[PDB]
């Protein structure tokens, strides 16, 4: 509240998220964006987080896929989701299939398009960085917003595409690089995990972790796979009037910086690293504190499975 906190890539920024609050900036949501430190913005996001979750739109989503009937499940739409492969996703698959040596990362060439976008769109500055894990989790956390909206919207994006991608991503959301109060791959997932079950229209951990799993994918197809990815999102955000400010904070630098710097062992070792923190989750590391207790979600699942047995 006192004193003013930097933001945004390499916590180089300030003043901007501020101002454009101002002007419908709905996707920012610190209620002091320019004076909360790192370690306060983590606990400021918990907190909300535990507010904004809604235990009975989420035991409710869940007994739709479970026991829903045709039209109810066909109105939700969950099966159809799970169900859904996003394009980039789709190639890589396609291309790891066919393969003769598919541990190779996946050969891109860039369109016409993804060019002009590199050339025209990204800033052209060199970068030296200090402190490069924080970025690469960032990758991980923002690659599971895309993947998502991805999936909700079935390949098409609307003009709620970046508002979708931004709630999920605590970086852009809280501007949130730490994550942890004070492993973090293990948290960031937990998060995505988290706010994909608190924020977005389609409430489901089974679509949360269809979302790891295509994250996955996407980092094993490697670096150039990656950057088809974040000029993705990039795109998404840039051409929306508000939500601009963060290709402007975050992104550009993210995306530019990735392409002169990223490495293609970090990439590999974190596609193996989360999927290895993925596959150790389950319902039960998923807690919510509801009104206060503790519960994870499977226990509320559990408790209102019993109620609607009861009613039957």
């Amino acid at each position: 509240g006192i004193l003013k906190t930097k933001y945004g890539f390499d916590n180089l920024y300030d003043t901007v998220i501020s101002v454009s609050t101002s002007n419908g900036n709905d996707i920012n949501e610190l209620d002091d964006p320019e004076h909360t430190d790192a370690n306060d913005r983590v606990i400021e996001r918990l907190r909300k987080e535990n507010l904004k979750f809604d235990p009975e739109y989420y035991v409710s989503e869940y007994m739709t896929h479970k026991y829903g009937n045709e039209e109810d499940l066909e109105i939700n739409g969950i099966k159809e989701l799970l169900k859904f492969t996003p394009s980039i996703v789709k190639q890589y698959l396609q291309w790891y299939k066919d393969s003769t040596n598919p541990n190779l990362v996946m050969p891109i060439e860039f369109t016409d398009e993804e060019q002009k976008q590199m050339q025209d769109n990204l800033p052209k500055k060199s970068y030296l960085v200090e402190d490069i894990k924080p970025l690469y989790v960032t990758i991980l956390s923002v690659l599971f917003s895309y993947v998502f909206e991805q999936i909700e919207n079935e390949g098409t994006h609307t003009t709620e595409s970046a508002w979708t991608m931004g709630k999920l991503c605590p970086q852009i959301s809280f501007l949130d690089q730490q994550l942890k109060q004070v492993s973090l791959i293990k948290i960031a997932i937990i998060t995505g995990i988290r706010r994909a079950l608190s924020y977005p229209l389609h409430r489901n951990y089974d679509l949360a972790m269809k979302a790891w799993t295509f994250v996955y994918y996407i980092l094993r197809g490697g670096k150039r796979l990656v950057i088809r990815a974040l000029l993705d999102i990039h795109e998404t955000f840039r051409f929306h009037d508000v939500y601009y400010v963060y290709d402007k904070v975050l992104l550009d630098d993210l995306t530019a910086w990735f392409i002169s710097q990223g490495s293609e062992n970090v990439i590999r070792s974190l596609a193996l690293e989360m999927r290895k923190e993925q596959e150790s989750l389950s319902k039960q590391d998923i807690e919510f504190e509801c009104i206060w207790e503790t519960l994870n979600i499977r226990e509320m699942e559990i408790l209102a499975e019993s109620e609607y047995r009861e009613q039957q």
